[PDB]
């Protein structure tokens, strides 16, 4: 219908299209910029591929015009059609969905929130004006889960598709399935760093248009030898940039916010020191993680500070960041960037259900991500801290995708919630295992999450309310039932983190006389709630908390996680009407009710002791025989125990043990203990003589 050369015309025009108004002389320089991007000679090579094709894989470069020309391409090829929809462009950032929202809002003369607009979690800055939405993944997810459909747009345009984070690659799957349904919708999936082929088969052998060349270059710099401190040879290279290069800022990549500030005052305190002994510039230093609100998270757009005289060294300006500056961003001013090779990447551990994350080396698309973030408005260097065998031989080419590296049970209610059917056959990019998949829907199914069709129950849609394994939100549910809410609250945040207890092996002893201050025999899991407990008293005190873990071979990481997390489920039943209540700690059934708490979550964790005086205790579930692992509390452990953690060791153990009493899993889980249809066996044997023995007892005093 329309040409490149005819939307030209009309982008040359003296008057907006859009809006009716005069076009400004900002947008006719920004306009002549544009124009030389290397994705501007192929417009009609896009145009045509977008006309005859569905969906669309999109590769160029760093800076090439992607995320800038190429929805301002579909706008002016889609308006004609009359259809009110929108465009959508997904950013993994929200900083990144902001700032180019702004970017194309000027590119197009139109005011941001009109025309272009922007939506985040907390945030819609659009409105009926409204033609082109960037925005985030998971704010995509989000309203997919209202429109299954995708009824707003015309065209989803997946940009940074490389990343598979979890929300991508499950949007990835989802749009896959509504384009059999609406032939009406484009789908463009685009990045720098992708696998072009892998993608194109996943999207119905999709077609591909790569543009190739760049704006200005990255010039890449490698170290002769590797070097372990990365922290102390990010500072080196800021402060050797700044003492002896020409004039540009610098963006730095860290890993956290710790680690960040403490860079951030050790540059700036270096910087103090080259200014009064050897006339260097003044050099301002940024802080950037998303922690930060984003009015601050917004004050690395400003400009670098003038020099101190006429020809004096130049003012520069060092932005500390982690990933949440790697792809999109074009922070104009940037020449130097430096990649000491590490982020913050989540890992699951599969034997505690625990997501945390973890300092690991990055991938070969990251670090050519992050060198990206220069070469946009002038040539860029990029100092990567690691040798260039290093990059070529140690380096991953993609990062592995989130979903294999999360608990599968917690997505797999979101999927329900999105509409999935069938998860078996749920045509994910990189997918499960089909036993890992059908492990997670027996799991959910056992926890009353899911019923026998597979469907989602309510306790299995307000469990998925929860951040938490799926076990431990049915057992913070089920709370008020043992009235022991509170207690279960801190159990459950506890439970969701890495273990609190720091054991070093120069001083284990003294690790070990600490522990016993918080040591109950009943149960490990009481254990961990007086350690909190202890922890929380010393906090009211106005202790030094680090001080105050160190001294108690304590997590103060893990313990202070627990406590943010255990503030954010405490409003979550707040919010869904799920009563918080404790009972006085001198009642008699006051630690009896926590240990039969634990069981609503951790009914299928339970052991049973095989002999009178054996060690060896028969798992219920896959019948596995182990031992009480030796950092218990519970110095006489039970016939029949609830347990945390299988380990397999040169031994197998369940590790995190409380007493149990066999008859609280007849009340407590009926279904799954049900007698007439359990497997037989010593435990089924076992139970059969405790509920004849509560049936002889009840007839007996009927009589
Ligand atoms: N905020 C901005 N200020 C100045 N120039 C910008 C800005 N955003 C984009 N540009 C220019 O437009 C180019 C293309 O940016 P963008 O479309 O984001 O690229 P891509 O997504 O392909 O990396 C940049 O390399 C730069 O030259
Ligand atoms: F590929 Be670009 F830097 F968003
Ligand atoms: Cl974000
Ligand atoms: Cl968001
Ligand atoms: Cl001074
Ligand atoms: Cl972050
Ligand atoms: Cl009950
Ligand atoms: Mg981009």
């Amino acid at each position: 219908g329309t040409t490149a050369k005819q939307a030209e015309a009309v982008e040359d025009s003296d008057i907006n299209p859009w809006t009716g108004q005069r076009h400004s002389e900002r947008y006719f320089k920004i306009l002549k910029a544009r124009r030389k991007l290397p994705v501007n000679k192929q417009r009609q090579e896009f145009l045509d591929l977008y006309h005859n094709n569905q969906i669309l894989v999109f590769v160029g470069e760093t800076g090439s015009g992607k995320t800038t020309q190429i929805p301002q391409y579909v706008l002016y090829d889609e308006l004609p059609h009359q259809t009110g929809k929108l465009i959508a462009c997904t950013q993994p950032r929200r900083v990144a969905a902001m700032s180019v929202a702004q970017r194309v809002a000027d590119e197009l003369d139109v005011k941001l929130g009109e025309e272009v607009g922007y939506s985040i979690r907390f945030e819609n800055k659009t409105s009926s004006k409204t033609l082109l939405k960037y925005m985030t993944d998971g704010q995509l997810l989000r309203e997919a889960m209202h429109d299954r459909d995708m009824s707003r747009y015309s065209c989803i345009i997946l940009d940074e598709a490389h990343e598979r984070t979890l929300a991508t690659d499950i949007l990835m799957a989802l749009l896959k399935q509504l384009s059999e349904r609406r032939k009406d919708l484009k789908i463009i999936v685009m990045s720098a760093t992708l696998d072009a082929q892998k993608f194109q088969s996943y999207f119905f052998n999709a077609p591909l248009l790569a543009v190739p060349g760049r704006t200005h270059p990255v010039e890449i710099f490698y170290t002769p030898e590797a070097e372990r401190d990365y922290v102390e040879a990010a500072i080196r290279t800021v402060l050797q940039i700044h003492a002896c290069e020409p004039e540009g800022d610098i963006l730095l990549f860290l890993t956290g916010e710790e680690e960040i500030e403490d860079a951030c005052r050790r540059i700036s305190l270096e910087v103090d020191e080259m200014i009064r002994e050897s006339d260097a510039g003044p050099m301002s230093v940024y802080p950037l993680y998303g922690t930060l609100p984003p009015h601050q998270q917004q004050r690395i757009f400003e400009k670098a500070p003038q020099p101190f005289r006429p020809g004096g060294r130049p003012g520069r300006k060092c932005i500390v960041a982690t990933n949440i500056a790697e792809t999109a961003l074009t922070i104009d001013g940037i020449v130097y960037v430096v990649d000491p090779g590490f982020s913050k990447q989540k890992i699951y551990n599969p034997r505690t259900r625990v997501e945390s994350l973890l300092v690991s080396p990055i991938s070969k698309a990251s670090a050519q991500q992050r060198a990206g973030r220069a070469g946009r408005t002038r040539p860029g260097k990029c100092f990567r801290l690691y040798t260039e065998e290093a990059f070529k031989k140690e380096l991953i080419e993609q990062t592995y995708p989130e979903i294999l590296r999360s608990n599968l049970s917690n997505t797999v209610l979101e999927l329900k919630k999105l509409g999935v059917e069938d998860l078996v056959h749920f045509d994910l990019m990189d997918p499960p295992a089909p036993e890992t998949m059908m492990r997670a829907l027996e799991e959910l199914n056992y926890l009353a999450c899911l019923d026998d069709d597979g469907e989602l129950t309510p306790l299995g849609n307000l469990a998925s309310e929860f951040p938490l394994d799926p076990a431990l939100a049915v057992m913070l549910i089920s709370s008020p039932e043992f009235y022991c809410s509170n207690e279960i609250l801190s159990i459950t945040s506890l439970l969701s983190v890495p273990q609190i207890w720091v054991r070093p092996a120069n001083a284990r002893k003294r690790a070990d006389e600490m522990k016993a201050q918080f040591a109950h025999p009943d149960g490990d899991h009481l254990t961990l709630l007086n350690a909190y407990h202890a922890y929380k008293g010393a906090e009211a005190r106005g202790e030094d908390m680090k001080k105050w873990c160190h001294e108690h071979f304590l997590s103060y990481r893990h313990l202070s996680s627990a406590d943010n997390v255990r503030a954010q489920l405490k409003k979550i039943m707040e919010t869904h009407g799920i009563e918080l209540v404790s009972t006085p700690f001198h009642d008699k059934n006051y630690y009896t009710n926590i240990r039969r708490a634990l069981l609503a979550g951790f009914f299928m964790q339970v052991a049973m002791r095989e002999s009178s005086n054996s060690k060896v205790y028969k798992t219920v579930k896959d019948e596995q025989l182990v031992l009480i692992h030796p950092s218990t509390t519970v110095t006489t452990p039970y016939e029949w125990v609830v347990y945390n953690e299988f380990v397999l060791t040169t031994k197998q153990y369940v590790r995190t043990v409380t007493n149990i009493r066999p008859e609280w899993l007849l009340e407590i889980a009926p279904v799954y203990y049900d007698l007439s249809t359990f497997q037989k066996g010593e435990i089924k044997n076992a139970l059969t003589r405790v509920a004849e023995k509560i049936r002889r007892q009840q007839a007996m005093k009927a009589s």
